[PDB]
Formats: structure tokens, sequence, C-alpha cells
């Protein structure tokens, strides 16, 4: 009966949520994508759909998806999944800011909820509902996710979207949070690509690992961390590599 909670939850910032990447041919993608980082494949479970989990050193990293006969998937390439208060929370604030929900709310195997929002031009913003964990996986340095960064032509706009679905604006109040949300938005276009694509950690040797395959060069500089490498995969998947150790 319109009661409020009496507990403030403050998750640990920095920890990424998740990152999935659809492909036309999972079999082939594993040959390209995994050739960049140098990961290993694993067998799928039986009884369920074919799911290849990409793990190494007994440490969780990422998973690959596929479409088969689905010409219009949900992912549409790399993207950053931001963790919201609730699937419905975010979706509910979408219209409050003046956006449009494209997908969700949906119940993926009653395990989680993924939905997309933004404008009807086809902008997909990864939104996951953190209930158990916020994607706190093993910190093996290299090979694990690094962070989430979106390159849009309207930092001021996207910022408004984030501050609304995540920022305090969501609940137009303070006290029942700390501020442990992860996101990043930069304004670029002429001198840098555009789209949703988190960063990843790899050795310097990974740079050419992609080149040799025939990756497309767009932008590999002008980053806050210094050395950056953004390549465009042949299928249309855009992602950024940062050299650290
Ligand atoms: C949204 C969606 C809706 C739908 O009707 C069918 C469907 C998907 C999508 O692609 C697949 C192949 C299955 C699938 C699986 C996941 C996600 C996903 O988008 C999709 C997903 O978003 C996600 C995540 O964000 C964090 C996780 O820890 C795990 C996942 C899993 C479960 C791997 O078919």
């Amino acid at each position: 009966g319109s009661h409020m909670s009496h507990d403030a939850v403050r998750p640990a910032p920095g920890e990424p949520t998740w990152v999935d990447l659809l492909t036309p041919d999972r079999g082939a993608a594993l040959q390209f994508y995994s050739a960049l980082f140098g990961w290993e494949f694993s067998t799928t479970s039986d009884g369920t759909s074919p799911y290849t989990m990409c793990r190494l050193r007994g440490r969780e990293v990422c998973s690959i998806g596929d479409l088969g006969e689905n010409p219009g998937p949900a992912l549409g390439g790399w993207s950053s999944y931001l963790s919201v208060d609730d699937a419905d929370a975010a979706a509910a604030a979408v219209p409050e800011l003046g956006g449009a929900v494209l997908l969700g709310p949906i119940d993926i195997l009653a395990q989680g909820r993924m939905l997309l929002a933004g404008d009807p031009s086809g902008h997909r913003v990864g939104l996951w509902q953190a209930k158990e964990h916020t994607g706190s996986g093993p910190d093996d340095g290299i090979g694990a996710y690094t962070r989430s960064e979106l390159l849009t032509g309207a930092s001021a706009t996207d910022g408004a979207f984030y501050r609304g679905l995540f920022g305090a604006d969501f609940a137009t109040e303070s006290g029942t949070d700390g501020g442990g949300r992860r996101a990043a938005i930069r304004q670029v276009g002429p001198a840098a690509p555009s789209g949703w694509y988190p960063c990843f950690r790899a050795q310097e040797s990974a740079v050419p690992a992609a080149v040799m395959l025939g990756a497309s060069v767009l932008l590999r500089y002008d980053c806050p961390d210094g050395p950056a490498v953004v390549v465009s995969a042949p299928g249309g998947e855009v992602f950024t590599l940062l050299l650290t150790d």
C-alpha cells in the first residue's frame, strides 16, 4: 500500500554487467572473435539450445549468441549493458524523459530481464536488472571486461537518458542509494566512431591479432587512457581494445 523501503543498497561501481554479441554464424565468429583475445571454446549443455560459453583458466569471461533464422535480432552488434534498479524501473522512466521503449519488459527464462530503449531510429541500449549480482566476475585483469563506453553524437542528450534511468532523477530523491552505477558517454563523430561498444583489456600483441584477420581500422587514438584500438569486424561488430597489464 504505497509503502517505501527502509534499506539503501549501494553496489560496487566499476564492475561491468555483461556483454553479448550476436553473429550470423557462431561457428565462424568463434574463429574470428576468439582469435583476437585468444580464448577457448566450451561444450554446450544437452537438452537445451546450443550455447557456447567462452571461458579460460576456469574464469568466466563472456558468451556468444546467434540468430540462425532470425534476420532481425535484438542485439544488433556489440553494446554496453547498464544495470538498472529494475527492468521496469528503467522502462518506466524512459517515457518520463521523453524516450521510447523498443523491447521489454521480458522474462528471459525467468532468470533475468533485458530490454532496449531510446529513439525509434533503432538505438539499442543494453539494460539488465541487477537483483543478485551486478556482473561481479573474476578479476583476471586481461581477458575480462574493462568498462562500458558509448560514442554518441549527443552527449548532452544521452547523459539525460542515463541520469534519468540511473541517476537520482529516476526517483527524484536522495538517500536510498550511493551511486554505484557504471556508464560513460562521449561526444564524437568526425574524428571517432559512433555506437555502443564497451572496452576490453588485452596485450599489445592482440592489436595485430585482429589486423591479420582483416579487421577494419576506424580510430586507434585519442582516449583518456592513452593507447586505444577500435576495429570494425567484417560482420559489422564494433569494439575497442585497450592495452594494459
Ligand atoms: C533478449 C532475447 C529475447 C528472446 O526472446 C530470445 C533471445 C534473446 C537474446 O538472444 C537469445 C539467443 C538468448 C539470450 C540470452 C541472453 C541474453 C540475450 O539478450 C538473449 C542477455 O541479454 C543476457 C544478459 O544480458 C546477461 C546474462 O547474464 C545472460 C544473458 C543471456 C541469458 C545469455 O535469444
